[PDB]
């Protein structure tokens, strides 16, 4: 992975009343603000790397700053941060990883619950809730991802 | 992160995120951004002037940036736009400018109608929604109006 990251930083401020904004809410999420766990993910960079995290999310996961960003979020699926892409998880449900695959390949939102593993090998059952975001362009370019242990 | 700041260096993106996070809503404002008419008044500065303007109040109102800053948003209830402190208002009911002069002299919320003017003269009917904003401190420094025609 060689991520490159926005200079000036990212609108999660911004992000979040458009989300609480959205007219046609396929899940309801309730208020959220910048002190909930919640990562953002670049749709228009390889494989989807995460661009910004939360304090909650690496609190919550044990990781920091430089152990996510830049990586799919789907290293939290093995307990030693180890997971190729398109490869049988051996602790995660497949159909629950193919229901998210396929929702944020459509940009169509989608809430699951997946096993995790936190950086110390806690497993940990994460509530997650992903919703696409449109940038300036008002197209969609990013993820926006809600955790919750 | 990119928190922008607006024109003065308030954090309105921020104060909209809190409003709409804050636990004890006594009324429903529902989800709000910067599309929408509002304003945002300093309450620790004499007459809790008006700080900052949103595009959506300037053209609502027809008054101007530099027309508006730094007064207090009694003007928009004459024609003519000129309100004086404490004056019985010929076009406007009593018990509602009481009503909110209260509620905000307590930081508390409130919603009304209230007959205002635009610039032209033209009145219509404002449902007007004014909440407290905590800054950084925690304690409430300034007062957020949505003014809807
Ligand atoms: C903003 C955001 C936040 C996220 N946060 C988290 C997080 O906190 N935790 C987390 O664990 N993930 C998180 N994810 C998910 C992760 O990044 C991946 O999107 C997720 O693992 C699914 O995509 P994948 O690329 O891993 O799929 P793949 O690697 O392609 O795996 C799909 C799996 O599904 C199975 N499968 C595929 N097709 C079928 C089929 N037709 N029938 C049956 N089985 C099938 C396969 O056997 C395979 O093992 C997040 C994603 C985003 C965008
Ligand atoms: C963020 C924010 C946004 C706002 N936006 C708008 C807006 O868009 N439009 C708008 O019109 N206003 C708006 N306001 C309200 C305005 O700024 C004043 O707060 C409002 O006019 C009441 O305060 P005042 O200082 O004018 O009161 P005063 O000048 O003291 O007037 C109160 C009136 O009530 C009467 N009154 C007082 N006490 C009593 C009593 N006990 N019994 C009977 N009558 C009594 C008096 O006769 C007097 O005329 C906003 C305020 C804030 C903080």
């Amino acid at each position: 992975m060689h991520t490159l990251y926005a200079p000036g930083g990212y609108d999660i401020m911004g992000y979040l009343i458009q989300i609480m904004n959205r007219p046609n809410p396929q899940v309801e999420l309730g208020p959220v603000d910048t002190s909930v766990a919640l990562i953002l993910c670049d749709l228009k960079q390889k494989d989807t790397p995460i661009v910004y995290a939360s304090e909650a999310f690496l609190y919550m996961t044990g990781y920091s700053n430089a152990e996510v960003l830049g990586r799919n979020c789907r290293f939290l699926q093995s307990p030693d941060g180890m997971v190729k892409p398109k490869s049988t998880r051996k602790y995660v449900d497949s159909n629950t990883i193919n229901t998210m695959r396929k929702a944020i390949d459509r940009n169509a939102e989608v809430q699951v619950e997946v096993v995790n593993f936190k950086k110390n090998g806690q497993r940990f059952v994460n509530f997650l809730t992903m919703i696409p975001v449109r940038d300036e362009t008002g197209e969609y370019r990013y993820s926006m991802g809600f955790q919750c242990e």
